[PDB]
């Protein structure tokens, strides 16, 4: 037998950082969960019990806190690139670092119509994420994403004209509820190293904001022919607005809400045009994916 | 042996209802999870296998959907009172109904600064809840609550002057992070029945809004001497603003964020006034409760 | 306003303890999650910002580890009684301690038919729990429980003869699946203090084992007329086998498995006597409770 | 823009099947959660709102139940292969099916030392899984796995001789706790189609059993030099015992248990050789992976 692939490191490292403006007294907080996995010339730790090649996972955890102390943690694309670059430059035998960051929302509170200097609210479990792969001699590959964005529209979704055969019971519809949890990922062109990532720093927050805005607007305004058709429209617009993105991937559950026939009870009408009360279904769910790239 | 207490019913009933304004085209959605448990002269179903006394839990589920079809579902205090009253009036041998409702957020989307007529976002896992106990000949007891409201302030929290003995290692502090998930419950004076609940309908949404506003403002503005002292201030204000409330209960975790000493690494300063990077602790957590009532 | 009730302390304290037999080399591990909440003359911490009355929650956490170091942690009824007694005896102004313990399973591995001296497996998320309330001058009240015991029988469950009215759609059945997660609690007679709890130490593990055995046997062997009837039989037997128990409480979900009609597809028969494939339902679920005591 | 990749289908389809032996009266239950995603000539549903190419996800759900009705559901490798083959053969324009199955434990109860004919217990959240990719003209690729197997050993784990630099605080140790949740995957050689999968049916359950047995034995008996070294030993043995496996992958968290220094309290000794009480850490955790293949 032989080691074909190996990676190891520290997962679920929770980090909080505060920035304090001494001039204005305004404080800003960032909270993230970080995972760092390394690859390189480490096979002998598995095959020969040779720990001399292992940067202890506890040391990786220390390094994450030290790096956060000495560098900005925003945008997360920059922080992940700095963190991953550190490991491949510091250790001769480590040749790749894989950094995943989940950013948690701490939104400044408005108290009496004014932004509060040091109080925050978690408005939703929506996350902003990055995956940064730093590979020695191959640059920095970054995938940025938003996840956990849960939306519903109560009309202006349709689904008809699908294949009907002896396995089909679903009725065609011209008016249904559509609800999903949005997972959207945009993949940046490969960067040659940290200097190039630094040169594009303003694009990271702007592109996140654009991806979010396009998702919400398209969902709300599209008279949707299917999840497939609506998600394609989203991906097309994001690619049009940011030339440094190579691909956009969406993964969308179709969270079903079923009509409830109440006609057995005193002829009560609660289907089709009379549908008012529905039963949200926890499972099963449709799952629709697509990756859109350039011609 | 004898049956000392018994209750049974249906839990985790998910319900969605849509309201459509034909004039404006505006749609409004409500989604809830409902539990109904009944009590009464039902001992023989346990002791003698006498199912004749059992209103099937499946029928309870049907009744919830039928009631939602025929009545408003908001405010939830009113809907729960209607639902509970139904069971004690319909069935001679059922003498109490216990209704718990969790309301999920579907907040209307703003697209280009304008409220969208039929698209919604789940902005946070914060819930608005009710517990309604309808007891034949004893009226309607309602407890209203908010839960899952997660907040953090990065300064203006202190904790010093506590008991110090041979079990104590905690250092006094004049500047710490304070973060919690707020669970707040206000208990209404007993209502004689549905007519009285109906007469107070406008107070339910207003009092929820007041409880939320007081919680957020007090948390943000109090230079907190302890969780205990801050929560008391919240409860005091709510009782002052709504005379029909008898008690206010708060249950608050103290979600700890620990300083990280980095001085072992090149004398890096990250404690006390130099603290920038902290480690959020998943467990253990302080848990502080109090119930405040009138003199 | 006035403080009507207050309690505070530390939740989610994870504790592991190992016992090492030096003679045999056999090691035994215990892992628990502990919560301790205190009550007493502590109102002024809420109303006057007087922290002098507060035993810091961090100190409570220390005390839990110190107590586990110096005392056996099994049976959990004994450990909880020792822990709660400590707080009311140590602190003049603390008059009640409320201790909740969840015990996690670490079951010794069998390797080649022989019990291993120091290796363990988590066989199921079933828990053994205690709630211990130690109240100065009122003794020690203990409720013991098992929870998270998930079972299913594929036949020998029936449900017919229930109330049928205009809200009823459920068909009577003489053969259905019955599946539940068992939550069972037995409440001990009040103990005068630690000496009396110590005198009954052997009864705690034996009664847990009896409660588990009776639950499993009765579930498997009863030709069940309803959840209600089967659970009563369980509670009756436990009370008969242990005179120091005053009440037994069961709380059982009815986790539904629905038939799937496949007759629309080539006349496929999958209902009633031909039912083979079913759809487990995640929600809603029946919920049935009862508390059984002595005549 | 262009569609670079697309797949869609139904996730979280819960299925239960019962087998009844009419001779012996013994019943056997199987419960699974199934996901099926399809690929093929479906781009136009995304780009042109052409639903004619879509096999509705609701129809996929129907097909899963119908297939379970007409075929054995065990071993899951066989069931997944049948299910995936169905879609690529039935639909001209569908060219790949991706089937994921999670099998849930329902273990027959022993009542009074005898196996019960129709009563079952969920002994642990450990799963047996398969991933089956059926690609037209490229055969059937199957990855089998076990996951959620949680183990702990209280001694006979060491970790010393790792890289020490200015980021390192971890002390070397010759005696520590080791606990993990095992995720192990074995990848079968490519099969040409259903006939070949059928010819190897007995190997699937046997290899699962071998993988489980090797994992448990090696974990319990290895005087572990690191997670890396122990996991390699496991993978090596599995490959030696089943020639039709090409690779074995393990992904293991290192779930840390920290010593608690209690010396500040009356010189209490609870570290090194005197360590009895430990603090399980919920996060962060080490994460160690490796893929082992043949020379
Ligand atoms: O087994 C281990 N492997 C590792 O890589 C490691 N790093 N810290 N502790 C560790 N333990
Ligand atoms: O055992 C049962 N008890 C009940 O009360 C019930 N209601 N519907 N199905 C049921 N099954
Ligand atoms: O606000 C607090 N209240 C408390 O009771 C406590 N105990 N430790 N830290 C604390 N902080
Ligand atoms: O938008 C949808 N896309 C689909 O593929 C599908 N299948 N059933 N319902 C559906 N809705
Ligand atoms: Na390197
Ligand atoms: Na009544
Ligand atoms: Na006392
Ligand atoms: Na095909
Ligand atoms: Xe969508
Ligand atoms: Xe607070
Ligand atoms: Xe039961
Ligand atoms: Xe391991």
């Amino acid at each position: 037998s032989a080691v074909k692939a190996a990676r190891y490191g520290k997962d679920n490292v929770r980090v909080y950082k505060v920035h304090k403006d001494e001039k204005t007294g305004v404080q800003t907080v960032y909270e993230m969960t970080v995972c760092v996995l390394l690859e390189g010339e480490i096979e002998t730790s598995y095959t020969k019990a040779d720990n001399s090649v292992i940067v202890a996972t506890d040391s990786i955890k220390n390094t994450i806190y030290i790096t956060a102390k000495q560098n900005p943690v925003t945008p997360p694309e920059l922080f992940g690139s700095i963190l991953g670059t550190h490991f491949i430059e510091k250790y001769n035998h480590i040749h790749a670092a894989h950094v995943n960051i989940v950013c948690h929302r701490w939104t400044r509170m408005d108290i009496d119509g004014k932004p509060h200097p040091h109080s925050f609210i978690r408005d939703s479990e929506e996350k902003r994420n990055v995956q940064v792969d730093v590979v020695e001699g191959k640059g920095i590959d970054i995938k940025s994403s938003l996840s956990g964005l849960t939306v519903l529209k109560s009309t202006n979704s349709q689904f008809w004209g699908f294949l009907r055969d002896e396995y089909t019971t679903l009725k065609e519809t011209w008016d249904r509820i559509l609800s999903t949890d949005v997972d959207a990922t945009w993949q940046w062109k490969n960067f040659s190293g940290l200097q190039e990532v630094r040169s594009h720093v303003p694009k990271f927050d702007a592109t996140w904001a654009t991806a979010r805005e396009v998702t919400l607007k398209t969902f709300a305004e599209d008279n949707s022919a299917s999840v497939q058709a609506t998600m394609y429209k989203m991906a097309e617009q994001i690619l049009a607005r940011q030339q440094l993105i190579e691909t956009v991937e969406y993964s969308l559950p179709n969270k079903h809400y079923f009509e409830i026939d109440l006609s057995w009870h005193k002829g009560l009408q609660n289907t089709g045009k009379n549908a008012e009360v529905f039963a949200p279904q926890s499972d099963p769910n449709g799952l629709i994916k697509c990756t859109v790239g350039r011609s």
